[PDB]
Order: structure tokens, then C-alpha cells, then sequence
């Protein structure tokens, strides 16, 4: 009964002589210090509560259904690192993992490093960003988010007696490494207002952080500061990264007074990363090709890099792991992840087959290089997430664990890789899955999912929650659209900057091909995207509103032009080589044509559920809030338009193994009611 009507306070923004009027600009508050804002967000939540009350039963049915799939007890396969065996445990009803370990010689008794349920201690949000035991096995460092804004606290535990030290490192990125003395930690501090990771500090454990020494400050705010430690343990790396360009600095992990030593000075459009092992640096670099190569060197000097793997236009080299006798690399070709092993001596090459049309494989955690046992991951649209161990020499493979899914028989579902020819003749890969026994050409609701930014890939993986749609006749689709990484670096570059419109075109083209070929019911087409996938949702409903019956747009990036004009707002300065720099006229004009907030107009929009989190640090809460306000004022349809603001979460929604399914049940009930 009557949606809330945002206050209008005309706010002009002038760039290149173009004045845009933002009536809803006031919805932005930089602390949360304006009662007017909360009142709007609270009123939208009350309208959403009232409007979705009918589905109360169906939500609790789906919640209960999704929870019923999950083993209540869930134990990881143990591993051994520096004389200790480690395991991660959920016990019945637990929202968060318990991390335990024991001496390698021991079997009966395990010690608790940390209990997430104890640490979460009543709070609506908790994330362990990282935990790591000192090289001397005496101390534990943990990075925890208590709020959901990804401002990680770092704290330290004495493992001998399970006491905590007095100090906390605040507003960190959660990225840290131990010096080899186990007394010092290096860690990354975030800018107080932009939240950009920009400073490395040295901290002596057990001391006041006011005494922490600044080691490196990144002067160019288009870059991110991270920390890594090499396989050799000789170096802690300052990894400075941006869209286009890398630089690594070495810190001697064996010394207390290390200062950053330059590896290779930054060069525009040269991305590199390194490890150190067997006395050599191993470099993944795009110096000679966009799809990257792998290089070995005794020295930093780029002229000395020996080619191990030459860049191939057909193969994206993505990642690598170093063993005693084998190099193992993660590669992508024909839209599919593979792993390849190369013997350092014989140069013999072996590849890991998978015949599934619709899977992902990856290097899992391998704590020790001195072994012939590779642990690697596998998941598909039809096979739950699996941990394999491969003997690299004998080829024998053992399945260590497959995720148990209750109330599920894989033989009931089938998946396909389909190729869709886009409006410009370019072939776009699609992964889809459905329940065979309920499938009939032309009759099944479609759920089409896209992201398509940053060269991130929507790799086909198993979802247990997704069975709630598959078991009600849905065909679930991953559209591997340009801007994503699915076909290598050129696929990414062909969907950003002056090519970003290809992301949106590709998603429409895939959706129309699928309806034309009878995979979906033309009246029951749903789409979902989050964050950069929310940009996708926003652009496609402006451009092709009548295509979709209903839309879920999570933490959506929609105020593109205003956001990219403002260096004060988190992530802006790091994304000029993604969308463009709208201080430049060409970029301003190109981006304005798709910026969803700016292109809302008087037309019929599909049914829409917009979700955000008040603390969201990547897409600030006001973008979706403004976008809903402006949609409510101008839309000509009277279809559902709901805003759900979670007051106690951020970019990744509700924390907790079971709690997360509250958001998915709400989303899926909204879609299922429209598919009745
Ligand atoms: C969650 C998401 O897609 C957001 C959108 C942020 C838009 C900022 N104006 N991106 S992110 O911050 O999570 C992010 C994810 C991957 C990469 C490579 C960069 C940023």
C-alpha cells in the first residue's frame, strides 16, 4: 500500500559543459550521520516487509530446504604444515568454522586455534579474513571483520597458554606475513577515508601499534598494496597492483631492519607476479603476450628472464605452483580451466583431462613443495565440489573428499556448453543446467546469471542452493559475456573501456538465442547479477526492459558517472582503466550512455528486487538507494520494485553458513512467486 517517495533535493553536477541534476544525491552520507537517510532506507525495508509478507511460508520452505542439503557436521581433509596437522570443522548448528590443529605425531587430541562462533559472540556479522601460525609454531595471527566494511582487526594469540596479547591492528586490509623470527608481522593499513590499501607497517607482536614503523607508502592511488611470502620463505613481497600494471618489492624475511628492494620498476601495461624457490625467481608476466607467459631467472633484471612457457593466443596462463620435480600451471582455453604439469628435468608434459562440458578445476592449498602429491579442486554444474590428490609421477588420482549434498541425485540434472553468435558475429560461451525429467522445450523458466567485469570469470561450479530452482523446473544459465575472463585477456578488453557496451549486448544476445532455441519460456525469463553484475542488470533493463519477467540486482554499481568523477569514494581511483576516466570527455560521453542511474526513464521495467548492505565498502549503499528512488519517480509500469537494505552486512551479504541462505531464500521466493 503506497511505496515511500524519496525527498527531492536537486543537486547539479557539471563536467564538459553537461549539467546533470541528481535529486537524490543527499542519500549519500560519509559516516551515517543523517537521520533523513536511515528513515528512507527503513521506510523502503517496511514496504519490502509488507509487500513480501505473502511469500512468508515459501521463504521458510526454501530456507528449510536449502539448510536440509548441508551436512550439519563438516570436517575438512587435514593437511600438515611445519610439524602440525590442521583441520577446519563445522558442528551441528554452527554458523562459523572452528580451526584446530595437533602435533603431526599426535592423533587422539586436537587443540582449538580459534572458534568463529565464540568470536562472532552474538554479533550480526563476522568474517575471518585470514589466520596463520608463526614459523616457530608459538603464535597465531588472525584478521577479523566484526562490521562488514572489510576494515580487518589483526590480533595475536599465545598458543602455549591460549592467551591473547593486548594490542589490535585496526583498519587493515587483513593482508599480513610473519618475519622468520616470529616476533614481527608486516601488514597493510587502509586509507582512513578512501579505504585504499596504501601502507605497509612492521609490528613487533606484544607492543603498542603507535610504535609501528611505516615501511612503504604507495604514492600512486591507482595501485593496491598487498603482501605475499615466497615458497622459499626468503622474501616477503610488497605486491603493488592496478588494472594494467604491477610492481614487486622484496623484504628480506630473515632480517629485522629490511627496507623494500625493487624487483622490476613498474611499466604501463606490464603485469607480473613472482615466487622464489630452488634459488630462482619464477615470474608470470605479460611482457611478450596478453595471455601471459612463465619465466625463470636467477636475478631481478628482466633481460635475464628465461622463457618456461611462451604466451599463446589460445591459452590464458592464470596461476602456478612449484614442486620438487614438477611445475603445475592453471590454464584456460576454449572457455575451460585445465591444469598442466612440466617435469623440470625431462620437460615431460602431462595434462589433467575433464570430459564435463561445464566444470572448473583449480590448484588447491598445497602447504609443502617437497612432494609428488598435488591437491587440486574440481566442481561442475552437475558434480559437487571435489578435492583430488594426484601423484604427479605415477598419474594415480585419489578423491580425498566430495561435498555431501542431502536430498540430491546428480543423475537427475544435465548441463551443456552452448555457443551463441552475438550481433557482431563473435561467439559467446554459455553454461546451463536443468532437471532432465521436468525439461520440455519452451516451458521451463530461465534464470540467466552474468557478471562480465574486471576479467573475472563466472566459472561453472556446483550450487546446492540452486537445486531450489532446478527442482522447480528452472534452466540455470551462466552467460560468459565479454568483460569477463572466460576466453582470455582479449575477452576482458573487448568488454571494458570503449567496449563496455559489449557486456550488455552479449547478455541480451545470449538471452534471446536461448528463448529462440527453446531452452526457456519467453514469459518466464529471470536475470540476477551483483555488484559489477548489478551494473549489467541496470544497463540491460534500461536497454531491453521487456526481455525479463523479473530481476534481482544485488549491491549494484549503477551511479557510474558520478562515482568515477569522485576520488573521495572507495575504489574510484583504481578503476580508471576499467570503465574509463570521466574527467576526459570521450570517456564521460561513452560511460553516460550506459550508466544505469543516468539512463533510468519513463518506460515499463520488469519486476525488480534490489539488495544492498549499509556497510558495503565496494559499492556504497546510496547507489542502489538513489537508483530505486529515481526508478519509482519515472517508471510507467506498476510491477514490483523492492529495496532491501541489510543494516548489518556489506558487499557479500549475510555472514554464516546457514544465515546466508536467508538472503537466497528471500531472493528465490521473489522469483518463484513471479514464475507461478
Ligand atoms: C562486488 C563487486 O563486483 C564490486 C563492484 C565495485 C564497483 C566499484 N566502483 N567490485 S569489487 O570491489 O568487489 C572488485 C572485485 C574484483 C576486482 C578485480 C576488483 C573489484
Amino acid at each position: 500500500m503506497t511505496p515511500p517517495k524519496a525527498e527531492k533535493r536537486p543537486y547539479p553536477i557539471t563536467t564538459h559543459g553537461d549539467t546533470r541534476v541528481d535529486d537524490y544525491y543527499w542519500l549519500r552520507d560519509d559516516e551515517r550521520t543523517d537521520p533523513q537517510v536511515l528513515d528512507y532506507l527503513q521506510a523502503e525495508n517496511a514496504f519490502t516487509d509488507a509487500a513480501l509478507k505473502p511469500q512468508q511460508a515459501l521463504r521458510e520452505t526454501l530456507y528449510e530446504e536449502m539448510v536440509a542439503r548441508i551436512p550439519q557436521q563438516e570436517h575438512s581433509v587435514p593437511y600438515v604444515r611445519h610439524g602440525y596437522r590442521y583441520q577446519t570443522r563445522f558442528e551441528p548448528g554452527n554458523e562459523y568454522a572452528i580451526y584446530v590443529r595437533q602435533p603431526q605425531a599426535e592423533s587422539e587430541h586436537w587443540d582449538t586455534l580459534i572458534d568463529g562462533n565464540q568470536r562472532a559472540e552474538q554479533r550480526e556479522f563476522y568474517t575471518l579474513g585470514g589466520l596463520e601460525v608463526s614459523p616457530d609454531n608459538q603464535k597465531l595471527a588472525v584478521a577479523e571483520d566484526f562490521l562488514s566494511r572489510r576494515q580487518y582487526d589483526i590480533r595475536f594469540k599465545n598458543l602455549s597458554d591460549d592467551s591473547w596479547t593486548d594490542e589490535v591492528l585496526e583498519n587493515t586490509s587483513g593482508s599480513f606475513e610473519w618475519a622468520n623470527d616470529s616476533a614481527t608481522v608486516y601488514y597493510v593499513r587502509k586509507h582512513a577515508k578512501t579505504l585504499l590499501p596504501y601502507q605497509v607497517y612492521r609490528h613487533v607482536v606484544g607492543t603498542d601499534p603507535q610504535l609501528d614503523e611505516l615501511i612503504y607508502e604507495e604514492q600512486d592511488d591507482t595501485f593496491y598494496v598487498g603482501l605475499e611470502k615466497t615458497t622459499s620463505d626468503r622474501f616477503i613481497l610488497i605486491h603493488l597492483s592496478s588494472t594494467t600494471t604491477s610492481e614487486i618489492l622484496l623484504l628480506d624475511a630473515d632480517r629485522a631492519d629490511s627496507t623494500p628492494q625493487m624487483f622490476v620498476p613498474r611499466r604501463k601495461d606490464h603485469e607480473y607476479g613472482i615466487d622464489h624457490y630452488h634459488q630462482h625467481f619464477y615470474i608470470r608476466s605479460n611482457k611478450d603476450g596478453k595471455n601471459f607467459g612463465l619465466y625463470q631467472s636467477e636475478q631481478a633484471d628482466e633481460a635475464q628472464w628465461q622463457t618456461l612457457i611462451a604466451p599463446r593466443i589460445e591459452v590464458m596462463l592464470e596461476g602456478f605452483s612449484l614442486f620438487r620435480d614438477w611445475l603445475v600451471v592453471e590454464e584456460r582455453s576454449e572457455g575451460l580451466t585445465q591444469l598442466r604439469q612440466i617435469h623440470w628435468q625431462s620437460g615431460e608434459v602431462k595434462r589433467i583431462a575433464f570430459d564435463d562440458p561445464t566444470y572448473t578445476t583449480w590448484l588447491a592449498y598445497n602447504p609443502e613443495p617437497e612432494t609428488e602429491l598435488l591437491r587440486y579442486g574440481y566442481s561442475s554444474m552437475t558434480t559437487p565440489t571435489t578435492l583430488y590428490e594426484l601423484n604427479l609421477d605415477s598419474d594415480e588420482r585419489v578423491m580425498l573428499k566430495q561435498q555431501e549434498v542431502k536430498n540430491f541425485t546428480p543423475e537427475n540434472y544435465r548441463s551443456e556448453r552452448v555457443w551463441v553468435k552475438a550481433r557482431d558475429g563473435v561467439e559467446v560461451p554459455v553454461s546451463l543446467v536443468y532437471r532432465h525429467d521436468s525439461f520440455a522445450r519452451g516451458t521451463n523458466p530461465l534464470m540467466v546469471y552474468g557478471y562480465g567485469s574486471y576479467g573475472s570469470s563466472m566459472d561453472p561450479a556446483f550450487s546446492a542452493s540452486r537445486l531450489s530452482l532446478l527442482d522447480r523446473g528452472f534452466v540455470f544459465v551462466l552467460a560468459h559475456i565479454r568483460g569477463g575472463g572466460e576466453l582470455g585477456q582479449l575477452w576482458y578488453e573487448d568488454g571494458k573501456l570503449f567496449k563496455k557496451q559489449n557486456t550488455f549486448n552479449d547478455f541480451i544476445d545470449v538471452t534471446e538465442a536461448l528463448i529462440a532455441q527453446g531452452y526457456g519460456d519467453a514469459k518466464r525469463v529471470f536475470a540476477m547479477g551483483g555488484s559489477a553484475g548489478g551494473l549489467l542488470m541496470g544497463a540491460v533493463i534500461n536497454q531491453a526492459p521487456e526481455l525479463f519477467n523479473g530481476i534481482v540486482a544485488q549491491v549494484p554499481f549503477v551511479d557510474v558517472v558520478t562515482t568515477m568523477l569522485d576520488e573521495s569514494i572507495p575504489l574510484t581511483t583504481g578503476e580508471y582503466d576499467e570503465w574509463g576516466n570521466p574527467n576526459q570527455q570521450a570517456y564521460y560521453d561513452y560511460i553516460l550512455q550506459y550508466s544505469p542511474y543516468d539512463q533510468v526513464k519513463a518506460q515499463d521495467y520488469p519486476h525488480m528486487l534490489v539488495t544492498t548492505g549499509l556497510h558495503d565498502s565496494q559499492v556504497q549503499y546510496w547507489e542502489p538507494a538513489k537508483w530505486v528512488a529515481k526508478l519509482r519517480e519515472l517508471k510507467t509500469d506498476d510491477r514490483q520494485l523492492l529495496l532491501y537494505t541489510d543494516m548489518d552486512s556489506g558487499h557479500g551479504g549475510k555472514s554464516g553458513r546457514f544465515k546466508a541462505y536467508e538472503d537466497i531464500a528471500l531472493e528465490y521466493a521473489f522469483i518463484l512467486a513471479l514464475a507461478e
